[PDB]
């Protein structure tokens, strides 16, 4: 994936269009929306090259997964209608919130199927451990994992997704559906929160 | 406005004039609402939402599964206004699924005293919507509004009208733009009507 | 093949259902082809061009000014296809204005040329253009026009690629003008007669 | 604003991290500025243009050929601004090539807010000539996607990116007419430079 370095300074907010209501709440733009798009376009092709023979169930991990999920699937849809290659897709949504699971339940749709799990970020890798444990209970034919972000953290068990958008430093990022206490999901760029932001939006 | 009126005698478009996924080439009969028309209409709807809810925080409630495409696009159009004006609608997002079984039901307590925009793919009998409204109302939100991409002209037992409507359509079964037939056709950008071979292939 | 056919009795859409620049609000009658529909049609056209001319080098020739939007989007869709397993492209621009006047075409020589136009009406412009272009000796010439107007005032011209076939009404938007106005409008619309009076 | 500053030591991106035109696979070395970044910056530039020029009728002048992509995208963002706030002004367009080749009469620029749209400013001699010609418009401003750091000291009013003294192609910028059909700003490889050599 795209490696973002520890000393990556990001961009000044005044160079980009940002939501009026978060103008004072962000410190820098970390990953511009357009960069996320470009990288996701390539990821869609990588997904096709890998899982292209088969019908796939795309499993969206809510809430933060929703933007990456819709965009990735859209790029995949563009391939399906303009190429000879093909991945017929059905979709499913799951939420993990010590980790409670909502919406599976459900989920025999996964049995004997090719599963593409779609996540916003891998940090400790624990959420993903909980998910795979539940997916195992339905006996899928194949499981692949795509994550927009993978965080470089010593708190990691060492788990790595098949498809990675960006490998990022051990910093807390928001935007592109990633939240701080449910705020900042309504933001297209991945960014870092300012001092004012932390205090204003703290729980 | 009651949205864009698609006539009862609308023929739709020959599949050959559009790019459609090859795996559905035999399973569809006509494109009924082109993806791009949906986007154009959704852009206007975001501006309508901004005019009616602007300068206020909203909880945007996505009704899975079929609502997910309209939800993402509408929110993207709203975000475009948010970052290009000094008028702004700060938004938080939530998800719910109705299947009548309700899934994801315990973030509904959090709606108390809030402004809620429910986002749906379609209103047919209206029973899903009425069920969902009464559920939200149990938690006393300050305000509830409903946006629905499609509303069918069909007899309804109550005369409910959503606040924002993309298109008013004939009483025909449509698929695409996340609307399904037995989970198929969600991976299709256009709204379409299904062929007889489509109905048979994917019949549950 | 004759493209998306828009009927003579087509009502179009009420302006109030779309986002439209305020400065054109009272000057338009209806929306005829929503920007997004233009996009969806142009995506298929890209694939049609890739099917006909694929695997070979192409000069894409933009006919200014009205052709510029269709040209940009059509090429963007072709480039999208090119990022998958290819039509290498160079580009050029030409303007014809009406006696029809022209505004170096040596590039075209021995190449496969795709002329990109906004609209064919009488077909005069296109005969004028093909006449000149063929004098620079290209290997092949194909013509894409977003719009072709159904008219008794015919030569006419059948382009190889056609977006929409429309009624004999004066349209503006998506870079087509009325007296240089309305190019900054993303939808194709029918101009009002009261609208025509406002832009001289 | 000097725009988004791209340093001299900016390495850019490995080609395999992005979707690249198949036919340019060996002809490029690095992605230098991703298309998505260009779009993000252009969106902001659009709002900057409207903040300054949106008070009166704008004539947008496209400098062919390399300016065509930037021009199209910039105006679409401007059109988006103009159709989502109840305040707007008409905008007309023209096209020129710099030898000045083939726009409308320059008297169409009188009394208007003229916006010149360029792909790149290097020395800046070209623009200085055009500017010292275009002049009684109500106002003239220049938007350029790229500005290089042997200049004669001209700076445009709106800058997308400030780049090193490197030769770049893509987003309609060419090497001998090639590479215009490329969405990213990139750097040519040795293979590329000699394959399309003049
Ligand atoms: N917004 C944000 N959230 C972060 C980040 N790192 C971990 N998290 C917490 C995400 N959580 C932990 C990931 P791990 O691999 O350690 O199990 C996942 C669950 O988040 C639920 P939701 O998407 O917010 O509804 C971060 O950099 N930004
Ligand atoms: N794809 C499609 N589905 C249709 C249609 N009409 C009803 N439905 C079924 C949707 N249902 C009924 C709406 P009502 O107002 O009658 O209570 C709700 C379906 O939601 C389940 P999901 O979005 O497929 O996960 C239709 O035209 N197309
Ligand atoms: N905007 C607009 N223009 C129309 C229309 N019909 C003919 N025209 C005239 C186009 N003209 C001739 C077409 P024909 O096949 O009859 O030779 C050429 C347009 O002029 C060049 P530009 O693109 O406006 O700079 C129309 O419906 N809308
Ligand atoms: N493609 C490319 N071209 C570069 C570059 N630097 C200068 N140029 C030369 C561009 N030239 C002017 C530079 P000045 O110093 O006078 O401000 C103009 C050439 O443009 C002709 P066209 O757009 O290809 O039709 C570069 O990095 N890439
Ligand atoms: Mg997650
Ligand atoms: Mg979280
Ligand atoms: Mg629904
Ligand atoms: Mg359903
Ligand atoms: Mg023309
Ligand atoms: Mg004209
Ligand atoms: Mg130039």
């Amino acid at each position: 994936g795209v490696v973002i370095s520890d000393d990556e300074p990001g961009y000044d907010l005044d160079l980009f269009c940002i939501p009026n209501h978060y103008a004072e709440d962000l410190e820098r733009v970390f990953i511009p929306h357009g960069l996320i798009m470009d990288r996701t376009e390539r990821l869609a092709r990588d997904v096709m090259k890998e899982m292209g023979g088969h019908h796939i169930v795309a499993l969206c991990v809510l809430k933060g997964g929703y933007k990456f999920f819709a965009d990735l699937l859209d790029y995949i849809k563009a391939l399906n209608r303009n190429s000879d290659r093909s991945i017929p897709m059905t979709v499913d949504f799951i939420r993990l919130k010590d980790i409670k699971v909502i919406g599976g339940d459900d989920l025999s749709t996964l049995t004997g199927k090719n599963v593409l799990i779609v996540e916003d970020i891998i940090d400790t890798g624990k959420t993903m451990q909980t998910l795979l444990s539940l997916v195992r209970q339905y006996n899928p034919k194949m499981v692949k994992v795509a994550s927009l972000l993978v965080k470089r953290t010593p708190r990691s068990v060492g788990y790595k997704p098949d498809f990675v958008g960006f490998e990022i430093p051990d910093k807390f990022v928001v935007g592109y559906a990633l939240d701080y206490n449910e705020y900042f999901r309504d933001l297209n760029h991945v960014c870092v929160i300012s001092e004012t932001g932390k205090a204003k939006y703290k729980a």
